Parts: structure tokens; C-alpha cells; sequence
């Protein structure tokens, strides 16, 4: 029962908590738990394509998300290729030596990578690069399958990026995007405040088709996650 | 000041020094401070400030004393009245952490004699005085002495096992503290110390308490109407 819920569709799997989005989608769930303050949920996702398993965000520990790669053995039982990490925080990076150890292949913004030992966090193995106009530079993005890769701008970090999953409903836009009932940004302590709304923006543009909109800190919503993001964004200015 | 959790700032808002104050009414003011989380960011907590004519009441400290030492002095440059007493929620350091310097300014203090019971065993310090409850809730009077419009009421178990809560007579204004979270939450905030299986009918039972009370104020979000009280008990009977 976090702090920062457990709903019809959640499978519980040891401390985690896995939901099928679509055929081939899973959004995984992990929790950390801070002393005096209680559990924080944080979401990221499973994606099958063509025999294999791509990751989306690690969980907030190696622990854990040696659960998340045992869980994908259990339920799925196909090689997990590669893992794609949206920016150098914990809720999205903190696992990074599991999959390294499980010999899956690590890929993060180059920004992520460089700024990720001064956040704590182990690099990706890999740096993703990116076009002016945001879309990823396809040569640093090998074999990804329906995942398309998208840098909004700066917003809730500078090095913030989403994805969206060809053939699908689907796009996830990590911790930059807030449900649409949300109150707040959540942590703008590494934020761009006068960027922000602009990638927002930019996020429901690259992936216009999207109607299931995944973050990472509120269960999956429609479109007016990204509509009710910019508007809290444009007070910041 | 944009915490991670809690309300922002909006029109009204006056920040003094590291904390926020807003009017709700003629003579009740909520006071917001901010707990900073490495990797986290801030945190919100709410109390309030009453005028009760020539004094002033508080409810809740800050989470910390040199904050609470800021609160005293807002009232000072705001009001320029003596704080006759301070009132104390429940026994966690958001509602408590601040009592050394409401000690060192001289003010009566009051709470729940659990919370001054279990205040030792958090590191916090106990409140000087202790409330006691009648079977149904309501503070007995002998131990609220000269409280003027603080009407305590104990409504059972619920975020923890000695919440208090407090409607503001002669206003249409009751605090819920952390027992209450708002109308659009998506959880009962910690549930570490939290009874679940008294919780709701606790929630429901503040909402008859102060049955016309509309404004609803708390802990960790802006002040909501009855629907944060509705919402709160139906997102404790899923717990049961
Ligand atoms: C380096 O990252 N360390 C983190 C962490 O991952 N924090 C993130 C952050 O602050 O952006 C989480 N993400 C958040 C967000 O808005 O995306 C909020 C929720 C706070 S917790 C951390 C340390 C302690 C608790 O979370
Ligand atoms: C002794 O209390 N120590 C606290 C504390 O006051 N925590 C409180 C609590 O967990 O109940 C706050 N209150 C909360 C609540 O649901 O009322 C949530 C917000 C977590 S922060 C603490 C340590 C670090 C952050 O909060
Ligand atoms: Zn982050
Ligand atoms: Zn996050
Ligand atoms: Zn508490
Ligand atoms: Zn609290």
C-alpha cells in the first residue's frame, strides 16, 4: 500500500506488481520503501517483439529487478534483449548491474549516461543520441523493434526520455508526464521549469496516435495526462 | 516553494521566510512548512493559526524547530498577539517536530495523552499537557481548559492510533490533520503507523463530529471540501 495502488488486472509477484496492458505489454511496478515516509511506486515496461523481451526502466534496486527479469522467465520464457533507461534517477536506473549481470544489453541518452554517476546510478552500456528535432539517432538505437524512441526537450530532468510502441495504443512518458488529476509536477528539483510545458507538448506531438499514455509515478490514462501536464508546465514560466 | 508532495503556492499564498501562509477566514490562517528529502524533494505539512480575541491558538508545529520558531514569528509581525497554547495532532514529526521552540516561547502544550506517551519512543518530545477522550470522542473539557473555539475530538484509530482532530467553532472550518487526505487522492499517505481496520468508520466518524463543517482542512494537501472526508473513508474501507 504505497505512500506515493493495487487494483483488478495487478498481479502481485514477490514485492513487485505486474498489468497487462496489451498482447504483448506489461507494465512492471516496484516500491521504494523510505524510512519514516512509506512506499513510492514507480512503473515501467515489458514489451515482446519478435522472440524476444525489451525493458523499459529498470525498478529502484538490483533486488528488484533481478525479480522483474525472474517474473519475465516465469510468464514469458523468451531472452530479454536489451533495456532501453529514460533518465539517470533511481526509479528508472537503479537496477542497472541486474541486467548488466543478466547479459542484457543497456541503452540510455548519452545525457543519462554522463550524468548518471553524480545521481548514483551505473551507466547504460550504450548512449542513445538524438536528432534537433528529438526523434533518436537510428544507428545508436540497433535492433529496437516497435520501440521508438523520442527526447521531448528538458523537463522534469534535462536528459528525460519517452517511447512509444509501434502497433499499439501505448506511449510512456516516464516521469515527465503526470496523470491527469495530479496536483503537482512531483520532484522539480532537477527540472527545467521554463522548458517544461514546451516537451510536454513535444511528447503528445511525436506520438499523436497514443491513447493509453504510461508514466511512471500513476496508473496508465488517457491523453489529458499530457493536455493537464503542459497547463501545470505553462505556470511555471 | 514547489514540493514534491503537497499543495503550491497560489493567489493569496504569503511566503515568509522558508514557509507559506493562507488566510481561510477572518481569524484562521493555515501555515505550510517543508520537510527536504535528499533525491526526493519537499514535502508539505499544513496547521493552523487561530485569533481567539486577544490571543492567539496554534494547532500543529512544523516539522522542525527553527521552522516552528518561524511560524512564531509570522503570528508576531501578522498579528501581534501572545500565543496562549499550541494544540498537537498525533505523535509523527511533521505535527510535533517543532515543540522545543514553542517550549522555549513559553506556550502551554497540548495532546492526546497517547501521543505524549508515544512521543519519547519517536526521538520528539512530548507535549506539557494531556487530553483525555470520553467513549464517543469528544476531549473532555477539564483537560482542554480556556481553548475558546478549539473543539478536539478524538475520532478513533486511523492514520495512527492516537490522531486527534479539531473543529474551529464559530467558523465553518475542521481539521482532519493526517487522518484526512483529499477528494482526488490516490492513497491514505503513510499507512506505517495506520489502523486498517478502524480507519474508515474513524474517518466517518470526524465527518459527523463537525456534520456542518465545509471546509475541510489537512495535513498534506490544500484545504478541500466534505468530499475529502467521503473520499478518505472509502479509500479506508478497501483497506478492511
Ligand atoms: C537519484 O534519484 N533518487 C531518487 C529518485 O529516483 N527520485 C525521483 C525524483 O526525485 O525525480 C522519484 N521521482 C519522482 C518524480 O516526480 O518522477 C518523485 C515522485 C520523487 S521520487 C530518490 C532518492 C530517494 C528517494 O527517491
Ligand atoms: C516521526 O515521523 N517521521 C516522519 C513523519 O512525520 N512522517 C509522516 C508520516 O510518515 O506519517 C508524514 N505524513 C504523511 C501522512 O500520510 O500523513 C506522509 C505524507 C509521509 S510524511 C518522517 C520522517 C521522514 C519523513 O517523514
Ligand atoms: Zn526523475
Ligand atoms: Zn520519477
Ligand atoms: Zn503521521
Ligand atoms: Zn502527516
Amino acid at each position: 500500500r504505497p505512500t506515493i495502488q493495487m487494483e483488478t488486472g495487478d498481479q502481485r509477484f514477490g514485492d513487485l506488481v505486474f498489468r497487462q496492458l496489451a498482447p504483448n505489454v506489461w507494465q512492471h511496478t516496484s516500491y521504494l520503501d523510505m524510512p519514516g515516509f512509506g512506499a513510492v511506486a514507480s512503473n515501467g515496461l515489458i514489451v515482446r517483439d519478435g522472440g524476444r523481451v525489451l525493458v523499459v526502466d529498470t525498478a529502484w534496486t538490483d533486488d528488484q529487478t533481478a525479480q522483474i527479469l525472474n517474473w519475465i522467465k516465469q510468464e514469458i520464457n523468451l531472452p530479454v534483449a536489451l533495456a532501453v533507461v529514460t533518465h539517470a534517477h533511481q526509479d528508472k536506473m537503479g537496477g542497472m548491474d541486474a541486467l548488466h549481470a543478466a547479459g542484457i544489453a543497456t541503452y540510455a541518452n548519452a545525457l543519462s549516461n554522463q550524468l548518471a554517476p553524480q545521481e548514483g546510478m551505473v551507466a547504460a552500456q550504450h548512449s542513445l543520441t538524438f536528432a534537433a528535432n528529438g526523434w533518436v539517432e537510428p544507428a545508436t538505437a540497433p535492433n529496437f523493434g516497435p520501440l521508438k524512441v523520442f527526447y521531448p526537450g528538458p523537463g522534469h530532468t534535462s536528459d528525460n526520455i519517452t517511447v512509444g510502441i509501434d502497433g499499439t495504443d501505448i506511449a510512456f512518458g516516464g516521469c515527465l508526464i503526470k496523470d491527469s488529476k495530479a496536483k503537482s509536477l512531483g520532484n522539480l528539483g532537477d527540472a527545467d521549469t521554463e522548458h517544461y510545458a514546451a516537451s510536454a507538448r513535444a511528447f503528445g506531438a511525436a506520438f499523436p496516435k497514443a491513447s493509453m499514455i504510461v508514466m511512471s509515478h500513476s496508473a496508465p490514462d488517457s491523453r489529458a495526462a499530457i493536455t493537464h501536464t503542459a497547463r501545470m508546465a505553462d505556470k511555471l514560466r
